[PDB]
RNA sequence: AGUU
């Protein structure tokens, strides 16, 4: 008789328009298309997925249900979501899209996303009038819905009969609009006997459609899976309404794809021993997956592993309810949906890490060489490089700036025996166990590899090589409270505007030549030190072996991959080396801006050195003082504004700017208070004394958003509060000028016990000196930071009350996201005594004293 | 189904 899909249909068509509206998305997975749909309106052709379809297809490609390869044919491509996504897949060489177009139908949208040069979409091409072509991958998403099941039925069969002749021992993913009608089930079964595969439900599909997808890589009972969907959809009628799960939309990159230029060539004599050891520490589940996704990293093998990560983050209770208005604001409640699930990370690797930078021109390479040799010499004018020791490393661990096996390990004499063993390999130019991650005690191998880095390259951070005194451009050991002052001093330097261009994924943009230039520091080292440093550079920085997780349809596996260039982001002195190359890169760009370095010079194979040496030796230091370089973050105030147009060398060096077309001139500021740097801008405040403060500031919502997050007590109240009181005291020392934050700060500290220890990292930022931890009176701590220890505060007159500590002007406070003025803020302002009384009751009966 |  009647099928469960048909019962579902009849009941779907009986819902009210508002009962259907809720059912349509109850418990489904959706994609955030807001950013993409406004990029499309602004006519942007990069990064954006052209429709919801790219994310839909991704779900299948993720689980290898279909693995597009060779020539891909996309029947009914529409705007081209599936076609644009396939263009960036490893084994894909060509994509052809056929769609009907015309009135009432989707026309393909031209894009410049990565691999556009192998995509060919055509309108005026009805596939039901089209002779089948040879292809290695057949996609089809055609399915015109209907409130009549039997109408949907014949439409589905029409699609099926159309599409069958395209199938011939090739990959395929085909939408089956209505799969529960008996005759379709019948036809699918005959199809499954001939071409194999299986029907699968996509979680991104709305509950208002029964659509399933016939994919080639799978086997299973058709009737069973269809009826499972039927029950699920039928269940979601009566289940209490669930707000859909929201994913982050796909990033399809930009630029042409040269498939032959992607594959990595591994130095097996360098990385072989490391692989071998991984292989036999996990020999029981070790295998080689030919279906690995890596385009530009060299794959070596895999072993099985239990899954790690979450799609969302644990919210802090104490703050969440002391900040009731922000329960509703989107920007705050969104930084929880960061996803570190195997899927989430494999997505990140594809779009951000699995890329390859073209080798810079010979002229560009010479410039970087000359500049680096000079820069290194400048950085070592007073200091010598030095080795760091076990004693030094151990002390740094015990001052744990919970990684707690860290303090156990260094005390283990057995741990250091392994370290010694590995060091003797490095002296012979070999590496056995230096592998890092992206996320039986293999833990020792990893704390040991970090130490050896620290031993050889730790001096850069510990001896403050990139402090402002030593590097002019640098800002190491300064802190948020000092950064804004440095920007204000820079603005006093005559010239062009202040430019702050962010590189897109800096660490992935580090090149072979960058690595070879940072390496030059070893020339200043003692022999025994150079030996160890040369081992670090050559064997582990220029030959990286990485463990990375990957979800598969039969479990999670750990992939072992390798890469010669790029930067290992989890390495010692990543900050310093980033700062160095960025300093060099910005000097290079200043030369081009000043006309010293021309297009002819970058292309010219033998660039005469005399010109660049002269510029550096006469102007270099002055130009370094025009900059503030913190790792990959820079602020540059050149001698004029030609710099904004100086783009040849910067792009050729691989340091492509973020969120701007590759050849569009940079836009800078002349108001230094609007310059972004280290995730902040900096306001100048006038105390009613008359003296001036330069405070750090940022969008208030991302300050509040971070503080509604634990790290990570599940579920400990007498520890989740101590994280909140840490934020609350940071807000007091650093963001006192914000009205909501300072008020919220007084609402937290009065709600949390007086001498309860504040722990856990607030932010692990290099410029966060964390001097807000002591359970000391905040005004006295504030006074030491902003008055007596402040070099830019001449009059050391102390502050006796919190009303001599200024705010931002209401206008400027509001512009930075403050909710003052909104009456919900007012109701919140007079309800925080209760909210305070709430958590104090939620904690218990202990030492409170009021900051109300 | 995609588009709002
Ligand atoms: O397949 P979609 O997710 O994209 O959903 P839709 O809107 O095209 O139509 C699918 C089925 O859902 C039913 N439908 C459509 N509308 C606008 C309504 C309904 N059902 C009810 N009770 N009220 C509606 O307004 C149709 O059966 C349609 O085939
Ligand atoms: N007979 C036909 N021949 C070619 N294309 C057709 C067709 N009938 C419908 N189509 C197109 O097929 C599309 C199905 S929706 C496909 C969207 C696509 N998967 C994406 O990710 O963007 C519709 O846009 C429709 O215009
Ligand atoms: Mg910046
Ligand atoms: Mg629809
Ligand atoms: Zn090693
Ligand atoms: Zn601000």
């Amino acid at each position: 008789g009647e099928t469960l899909g048909e019962k579902w249909k009849k009941k779907l068509n009986q819902l009210s328009r508002k009962e259907f509206d809720l059912y349509k998305k109850s418990g489904i997975t959706e994609v955030d298309r807001t950013e993409a749909k406004e990029g499309l309106k602004r006519g942007e052709t990069t990064h954006h997925a052209v429709s919801r379809g790219s994310a839909k297809l991704q779900w299948f490609v993720e689980r290898n249900m279909v693995i597009p390869e060779g020539r891909v044919i996309d029947l009914g491509c529409g705007r081209g979501g599936w076609s644009y996504y396939c263009a960036g897949l490893k084994k894909v060489t060509e994509v052809r899209g056929y769609t009907k177009g015309g009135p009432g139908h989707e026309e393909p949208v031209p894009m410049s996303t990565y691999g556009w040069n192998i995509v060919k979409l055509m309108s005026g091409k009805d596939v039901f009038y089209l002779p089948p072509e040879k292809c290695d991958t057949l996609l089809c998403d055609i399915g015109e819905s209907s409130p009549s099941p039997t109408v949907e039925e014949s439409r589905t069969i029409r699609v099926l009969k159309m599409v069958e002749p395209w199938l011939k021992n090739n990959q395929f993913c085909i939408k089956v609009l209505n799969p529960y009608m008996p005759t379709v089930i019948e036809h699918l079964e005959r199809l499954q006997r001939k071409h194999g595969g299986m029907l699968v439900r996509n979680p991104l599909s709305r509950n208002s459609t029964h659509e399933m997808y016939w994919i080639s890589n799978g086997t299973g009972n058709i009737v069973s899976s269809v009826n499972m969907v039927s029950r699920l959809l039928l269940n979601r009628f009566t289940m209490t309404h669930r707000r859909p799960t929201i994913e982050k939309d796909v990033d399809l990159g930009a630029g042409t794809r040269h498939v032959n230029a992607e594959p990595e060539t591994p130095n097996m004599d360098v990385i072989g021993e490391r692989i071998k050891r991984i292989k036999e520490e996990h020999n029981s589940t070790w295998h080689y997956d030919d279906e690995n996704p890596y385009k530009t990293w060299a794959y070596h093998g895999s072993y099985e592993v239990k899954a790690t990560g979450s799609a969302s983050s644990m919210i802090n209770g104490v703050v969440k309810l002391l900040t009731k208005p922000w329960d509703v604001v989107p920007m705050v409640t969104q930084m929880a949906m960061t996803d570190t699930t195997p899927f989430g990370q494999q997505r990140v690797f594809k779009e951000k890490v699995d890329t390859r930078t073209p080798r810079p021109l010979p002229g560009t390479r010479k410039v970087m060489e000359i500049t680096a040799e000079w820069l290194w010499r400048t950085l070592g004018r007073n200091k010598r490089p030095r080795l760091c020791t076990r004693e030094e490393f151990t002390k740094k661990v015990r001052t744990n700036a919970q990684w707690d096996s860290a303090k156990a390990a260094v005390e283990d004499e057995e741990f250091w025996k392994l370290v010694d063993r590995e060091r003797e390999l490095h002296k012979l130019g070999k590496c056995g166990s230096c592998v890092y991650n992206m996320m039986r005690a293999i833990w020792y191998m990893w704390l040991g590899v970090r130490y050896l880095e620290f031993e050889a390259l730790g001096f850069l951070n510990e001896d403050h090589w990139f402090s402002r005194e030593n590097s002019y451009s640098g800002v190491e050991g300064e802190g948020l409270h000092k950064l804004g002052y440095i920007l204000r001093d820079i603005s006093k330097i005559p010239g062009g505007a202040m430019y702050a261009d962010d590189t897109a994924g800096w660490d992935t943009r580090i090149t072979e030549d960058d690595l070879h230039n940072e390496e030059k520091i070893i020339q200043q080292m003692d022999p025994e030190h150079r030996q160890l440093a040369n081992a670090i550079f050559k064997l582990t920085y220029q030959n990286k072996v990485v463990k990375v997780q990957r979800p598969t349809p039969t479990g999670t596996v750990m992939d072992i991959i390798s890469r010669k260039d790029q930067r290992g982001s989890g390495q010692v002195g990543t900050y310093g080396l980033n700062t160095f190359t960025n300093m060099e890169a910005q000097l290079v760009r200043q030369m081009e801006g000043e006309g010293v370095l021309t297009k002819a010079d970058l292309e010219n194979p033998h660039l005469l050195e005399k010109k660049i040496t002269q510029w550096l030796e006469t102007k270099g230091v002055e130009r370094l003082k025009r900059m503030a370089i913190s790792g990959d973050d820079c602020v540059v105030k050149p001698i004029d504004d030609r710099f904004a147009n100086a783009l040849l060398a910067l792009n050729d060096m691989g340091k492509v700017r973020k969120d701007i077309p590759q050849w569009q001139p940079s836009k800078g500021w002349h108001d230094w208070q609007q310059v972004p740097f280290c995730s902040h801008h900096f306001h100048e405040l006038i105390m009613k004394d008359g003296r001036k403060l330069v405070v750090p500031c940022r969008p208030q919502d991302e300050l509040i958003g971070r503080a509604r997050i634990s790290q990570g007590a599940g579920w400990s109240i007498r520890e989740t509060a101590c994280l909140g009181k840490a934020y609350a005291q940071m807000w007091s020392l650093m963001y006192f000028h914000r009205r909501d934050l300072r008020l919220a700060s007084n609402a937290i500290c009065s709600a949390v016990p007086v001498h309860w220890v504040p722990t856990s990292r607030t932010t692990w930022s290099i410029h966060a000196h964390h001097q807000w931890m002591t359970t000391e009176d905040m005004l006295t701590v504030w006074n030491r930071v902003w008055i007596e220890e402040n070099p830019w505060m001449e009059d050391k007159t102390p502050v006796t009350t919190w009303e001599n500590v200024p705010y931002l002007g209401k206008r400027e406070d509001q512009w930075c996201g403050s909710l003052i003025g909104l009456t919900s803020r007012a109701t919140w302002a007079q309800n925080i005594p209760t909210a305070i009384q709430q958590v104090r009751s939620l904690i218990g009966n202990e030492e409170f004293l009021d900051y109300m």
